[PDB]
C-alpha cells in the first residue's frame, strides 16, 4: 500500500525545511525514478513451480549507478522497498559515494525454502531484473535473509547472462572472497560507527581514552561497536544487551568472552560480574557514549529525559524518535544520526565495487584507512552544517546528502533551477 | 485491484472450461514484468513536472508483448495490468505471435501543446527505453495518443537505438510515411465482415441479399454496414447513431446515409427511411445484427427480443452474461468481441510484420491476409464451442488461454 | 576419427568431378570452428555432472549454418565434426542460404529424468551460447532430441539474448507454440515423394499403378509408403522393419500395417499378407524401391539383384559405392540420400524463415515450397549427372561443393 | 591425450593432500571450453593457407581467464589443454583474480614472413574474437610470440571491437607504447628473485656473499644471476648455455658474460671462469641452485648429488617427481616452478590492471607490487608445507587448488 514510503517523503519534505530546494527538484525526489516489479518462478524440489514477487526500485541515479541491499521476506511489500531505495539515495549521499539510490525485495519466507530452491530464487531473480541492473546501472548487496551465499549466487547468474563481457563481479556486493568479495565487510557498520564516535568526542573535547561505553543490542553491529569501542578507542564497555536481557559492570567487560557466554547461555544475562539490568538501565545509563545498537524508537518522549551520554552514536538505524531527538539536542547531548553513523557499510561495499570494477583488491589495512577518511570527513561536514545552519545533526545530515542529489539533477539540467 | 481483480477473475472462469494446472493458472494470473517510471518534462509554462508511466507485459510466451499506451488521468496500474492480461487473450484468441502488454501515463493530456506532448512521448520512450523493442514489447495507440504520437515515440527509439535494427517496428499505429501499414482504418469493420460472413457458413445462410443491421454510425459502424452491403452483398437495412435509427426493409446505402449525417448532423430523417430508436433497431428480423457502439446494449431485459440470426459484436462488451445465457438458448451465433474485432490488432501485427521485414503490402494484399487470419480464428472459436458445448464467448477464452499455456508449457515454464 | 576421415575422402573424390583449386579444397577439408564445453547440471540427487558437448561449425560462406543436436553415449568429435562437413553438403544441393554446422552431447538421455534433461539442454545453450544464434549457426534435433528439447533450449537462448531479436530462429524443430512450423513431421517422407516423382518423370515413367516397396517402417517408412500410395498413386506392395518384411501384390494399407506394428512389434505376420525376409523385399520387381531404415543394405553381395527402376535412398547410406557402379550399370536410378531426404532441413529453413519474419505459413503453403525447392534440386543433380555423364551421387556433390565453393571464392576466401 | 593426461593425474594427485569433493575434482579435470579454429591467411604466394589454431579456457571461477599463445609447428590441442589447466593454478598461487587460458598455432613461424604473421596472428583474432575480451579471456605471448605479435593481435582486436572498450586490455605484453608494462622484461626473474629471498629468510639465511648458480642463460638465467648478484648480494660462481657451463669460486659478472655469449654464442671459454657441464654446474655447491633452462635435469639419477641449500625452479618442469622425494628428504628447499616464475604471470596482470584503469605505473610502482606479490605467495605455499608436513609442490597445489575450488563452490557451480 504505502507509509513506509509516506514516511520516507515525509522526512524529505522535513528536510526541505532547512536547505533552499525547488518545488520541481523536490517533486522529483518524491518518485522513485523506476520501479519494477516481476515474476520470479522457481520450480520447487517437489517439482511444482511456484512464482514469486519481486521488486528493483531505483529512486534516483543523479549522481551516478543506484546502489542497495535486497531482502527476502514473507512482509515485503512495494512501499518498503520504495521508502528503503529512498533513504539509500541519501545515505550514499552523506559519505560523499559516486552512487544513487536503489533497493530490491522477494516476498518470500526463506526459511520455508531450501538450499537448492534458495539458489533457483537467487537465479530467477536475477533473470528478471537482468535488464536494469549491471556494474554501472545499479547494484544490489545482501540485506534481511540474504548473505554473501545468496550474493555468490546473484553474480554467477548475471556473469553467465552477460557473457562475461565485463566486470560483472561489480554487479552486486557483499560477495564472498573467493569472487570478488572485500576485505573488511564485517566490521564495516561498527567501525564506521566508531570512526564517528570518534570524531565527535573529537568534536566535543572529550578525551575518550578510559570513559565509559554502554551498547544496546548484541547482534553484528553492537557485538563490533563494542570491541572496537573498547579495543580500538580505550573506553570501558561498562554494559551491553540481547533481545532477552541486558547486564552491567562498570570496571570492565569483555566483549569477547560476553559474546562466548551470549553464544555459550543464548543471552548475556548472569554474565561474571554482570549487575543483570534493564535495556533502559542500559539507555538511562551514565557512559560517555551510548550506542543503541538494536532496534528502532528504543529513545522516544518517555525516557529520552534521562539519556545520560554526552555522545549518542546511532550505529542501529532509527532507534531515536523526532520527539526524543529536540530534547537531546537541547539536553546539550550530540546523536551521531543514524545514516551517517552506520553509513560505514555502505562504504566499504562502495570499496568491494571498485575493487571489482577496476580489477585489483585492496588490504585490510588499506579499506580502513580509506573507511577512516569517508567516514571522518563526512561526519565533519554534517557537524559543520548543523553548527552554521544551527540545525540539529539529524536534519543537518539531509541537508549535506540532499544538497549533493539535488545539486547533480540541476548539473544534468534534469531541474533547471 | 478492481479492474485487475476482474481480468484475473475471467481467467479463472475460462479455467473452468479447459484443464489448466494450478501452477500454470497462478503464473497466467500474475503479469511477468511490470515496469513504473517517472516521466519529465518541461511544461510550456515553465514548469518540470515528472508524471507516473507503466508498461506493463503480462506474458511473453508466444512473442514479444503488443499493446497500446494511455495517456489519462485515471489511469491506474491497476487498469494497465487488467489491459495487459486481456491483451495477452486478445493475440492469442486470432493466433498472433505475440503475448500482451500494455502503457499508460498519469496526466490529463487535453490542453498539452503539441510541444508538451511531443515531450511526454520522448521522454516515455527514455524512461522505457530498456524494456521495449521489435521483439520484446511493441506499443501502439490508445487512449489520447494516436498515429503523431506514434511518430515521435518511434524516432526517439531510433534515436538511442542508433539505427541498428528494425526501429520502424518497435511501436505499430505509425503514420504512413514512416513505416505505417494500409488497411487501418477500415480494420475493425474488415475484420467483422470477414467472421459475419464465417458464421453465416457456419449457419448455412448465404447472406447475399440478407438484411444486416448495424448500431452505430461512428467508423466501425458505419464500414461494417458499407462492407456488408459492398462484400458480404448484404441489404443494410437500418443503422443508427448516437441519436436514433433509421429504417428500410428495401436498403440503405450507407455512403448516402454517411453524406446525409454530414449534412444534417444525424441518420434521423434520410430520405425513404423509417426513423426508429436504437433499441427496436437492436430487435428487427434480420439475418445480422452488428452492434457497434456502446456496451452492454443487449441485456437480460431485451436479450429475449433479439430476432439476429447472428448477432457480430464489433463493439466491444454491448452484450451482458445473462444476455449471452439467452442468445444461446435462442440459437443466435455471437461472434464474441474479441473475435469479432480482431482485426484491429490483427493489422497491426500486419504493420509490424511489414517493419521487421523491411517490405510493405497493398491494400489487396491486407484484406487477403486478414481474411486468412481472422477465418481460422472464427473456426477454431466455433469449434470449440460446439466440441466443448460451451458459449461462443467462453469458446474464444478457452483458445486464447490454451495458446498461451501450450507456449508455456512447450518452453518448460511450467512442467505441467 | 575414421567418421571425419570418411568425410574427407569423400569431398576428395567429388573434387575428381569438378574443377576446384587445393587452396579451396584444403579449405573445405576443415572445419572453420570447433567447440568442445563443459555441460555441467545438478543430478535429482543433488550431485553436479559435467557432460562433454561439441557444437561444430563447417563452413558458412553460405549464410548461418544449419544443424541438429544428438544426445547419444558414443557420441565423438569425429562424428560431430563429419555430419557437420555433410551438412553443409546437404543445406547446399538443395540450396538453402546456409552452411553445415552439427553438435552432440556425450550422454545416455535414458539415464536422465525429464528434470536432468531440461537442465541438460538448458546447460548446453548457457554453454555455446557465444557461438550460436539466428544469423550464425541455428540447431535442431536429431539422435535422442526431439522438439520438447528445443523449446528448452530456444527458452534458454531467449533469456540470455533478453528478447532483442528473433531467438525463436536460433534452433528449428520446435513445438508449434513457440514458433515450430507445419510439415516438419513428415518432411523427408514428402521431400523424397518429390525427387521420386521428379525421377519417375525423368525415366518417362508413369508411376501410378505402379509397384513401390519400401524397407524400414518408422515415420520415414510409413509416410514414404503412405504419401507415395496417395500422392502418387502408387501401390505399396511391400514394407519391412528389423524383424522382416511382408508383401502382397495387390497392395499393403500402409495404416493397416502400422497399427499392426504398433500392436505386435513389427510388420512381421501382418494377415493381410505373406512374410518375406529384407532381403526378398530388396529384390523385387518394383518401380520405386525406397531403403529407408539402415546404411549399406545394397552392397556388393546383392546390387545385382536389386531390380527397382528407381532407387530411393530414404535412409542415410543405404548403398555402398560398388553397388552404385553395380546400379548404374544395371540402368537403376538412384535419388542419392542427401538429395532425397533433404526435405527435412528443408523445411526447417522454411520454419527459421517463418521465425526471423515473424509470420507462419499454411501447411499448403509448406508444401508447395518444398515441393520446389525438392523438384528444382532434382533437376539440378540429374541434370549435371545427365551433362557431366556421372553417377547421380557425383552430380549431387558436384552440385553442392559447387555452391559452397563459388560463395569462398565470392567472399575472396580463396582467390581461385 | 597425454601432455593432458599428465596434468589431470597431477591434479589428482593433489586432491590427495586437500578435502576436495569427487564433483569438484572431475569439473576440475575438465577444460570448460575449448575452441580448435581455422585460421587462414593469403601467403606472400598468393595462396591462401589455413592453419589450426586453439584456444582453450580450463576454468573462470576466479576470474577471466589468463594465458599465452604458442606458435610451434608440433602443437597439440593436449598440449594447449594441458598447459591451459596448468595455467589456472598459476595464478591462484599468486592470487590473482583470474582462471586459466592457453592458446596455440600448429605452424612454423620461421618459415613465415613479416607480412605473413601479422596476418596470422590478425586472423587468429578473427578467429576466436567470440570467447576472448578484457574481462572474458586475456592472451599473452608464448613459444614464439613476442611483443610485437601482441600489438598486431590488440590491433585487430580493437578494430572488431570498434573501440568500444579497453581493447588495450586483451592480450599482455604489449610494447610499451600502446598499453605495455614496465617491468615486463625481467618479470619472471625479478619474481624469482624475491621468491629466493624469502625461502632464505624461511630457512635463517642470509644471502649475502652466498653462491648462486643458474643453469641457462637467456634471459630467465641472465637476469636471474644479475638480480641475484645486484639485489641480493650473491656472488654468481657459475652460469651455463646449452653448450656448456663456465665456473669461477671468485665470481661471474652477468653483464660480463652476456657480451661474451654474445661476442662467440657461447659462454664456453669466458676469461677466468672454468668450462663445466651442466650436470657439474647441478651439483655444485651453493647456497642457491636455479635451474633456468631446461626440464627434467634433476632427476632420480642425480637428486642425490645436489648440493644447494635451496632449490629456485625458475624454469618449468626441471625436477623430477622421484628427484623430489630425494631433495627433500635430503632438508632441499624447491621453489617449486608455478610458484617461483610467477612474476611473469603477476606482472600481465599488472599490465591488464593498467590498461583497464586507464593509468599506467613507474618500475618502482611494479617492482613492489610484485614484491609484495612473490612474497606474499611464498610465505602461503612456505607454511602450507610446513604446516600440512608436505612437500613445497604439493603444498603449491593445496594453496592454489583450494582457491579455484572456494570460488567454484562460492558460485554454487558445485554443491559441496
Amino acid at each position: 500500500e504505502i507509509d513506509p514510503f509516506e514516511m520516507a517523503v515525509k522526512q524529505l519534505e522535513r528536510a526541505a525545511q532547512y536547505m533552499d530546494i525547488s518545488e520541481e527538484a523536490l517533486e522529483w525526489l518524491k518518485k522513485p525514478m523506476r520501479i519494477v516489479e516481476v515474476s520470479v518462478p522457481i520450480e520447487m524440489d517437489d517439482g511444482s513451480v511456484k512464482v514469486f514477487t519481486g521488486f528493483r526500485v531505483q529512486h534516483n541515479w543523479a549522481r551516478g549507478p543506484t546502489k542497495g541491499g535486497i531482502r527476502w521476506h514473507p512482509a515485503e511489500t512495494l512501499s518498503t522497498v520504495k521508502a528503503l531505495a529512498t533513504w539509500m539515495t541519501w545515505k550514499v549521499a552523506v559519505v560523499d559515494l559516486p552512487y544513487g539510490g536503489g533497493k530490491g525485495g522477494i516476498i518470500v519466507n526463506p526459511k520455508e525454502l531450501s538450499e537448492r530452491e534458495q539458489e533457483r530464487l537467487a537465479r530467477a531473480y536475477i533473470r528478471a531484473v537482468y535488464d536494469v541492473i549491471g556494474p554501472w546501472t545499479d547494484i544490489p548487496a545482501p540485506d534481511v535473509y540474504t548473505n554473501p551465499k545468496i550474493m555468490g549466487w546473484m553474480m554467477d547468474e548475471y556473469e553467465t547472462i552477460m557473457r562475461r563481457k565485463g566486470p560483472a563481479f561489480g554487479v552486486i556486493t557483499g560477495k564472498p572472497l573467493s569472487i570478488g568479495g572485500s576485505l573488511g565487510r564485517g566490521t564495516a557498520t561498527a567501525q564506521g560507527a566508531i570512526f564517528t564516535i570518534r570524531e565527535a568526542a573529537k568534536a566535543l573535547g572529550i578525551d575518550l581514552k578510559g570513559k565509559k561505553i554502554a551498547v544496546q543490542g548484541y547482534g553484528n553491529a553492537g557485538y563490533y561497536t563494542a570491541k572496537l569501542a573498547k579495543e580500538q578507542l580505550g573506553m570501558t564497555v561498562v554494559a551491553v544487551s540481547d533481545s532477552r536481557g541486558g547486564i552491567y559492570n562498570p570496571d570492565g567487560l569483555d566483549p569477547d568472552e560476553v559474546l562466548k557466554w551470549k553464544r555459550e547461555h543464548g543471552s548475556v544475562k548472569d554474565f561474571p560480574g554482570a549487575t543483570n539490568i534493564t535495556n533502559e538501565e542500559l539507555l538511562e545509563l551514565e557512559v560517555d557514549v551510548l550506542a543503541p545498537a538494536a532496534i528502532e524508537e528504543v529513545i522516544t518522549e518517555k525516557n529520552a529525559d534521562n539519556i545520560k551520554a554526552k555522545i549518542v552514536a546511532e550505529v542501529a538505524n532509527g532507534p531515536v524518535t523526532p520527539e526524543a531527538d529536540d530534547i537531546l539536542r537541547e539536553k546539550g547531548i550530540l546523536q551521531i544520526p543514524d545514516f551517517l553513523c552506520n553509513a560505514g557499510g555502505v562504504t566499504v561495499s562502495y570499496f568491494e565495487w571498485v575493487q571489482n570494477i577496476n580489477g585489483y583488491y585492496w588490504t585490510e589495512e588499506e579499506v580502513r584507512e580509506k573507511l577512516d577518511k569517508k567516514m571522518t570527513k563526512a561526519f565533519w561536514e554534517v557537524y559543520n552544517t548543523h553548527k552554521d545552519k544551527n540545525i540539529h545533526m539529524r536534519d543537518a545530515a539531509y541537508v549535506v546528502a540532499v544538497s549533493r542529489v539535488y545539486q547533480a539533477m540541476k548539473d544534468r539540467g534534469w531541474v533547471k533551477k
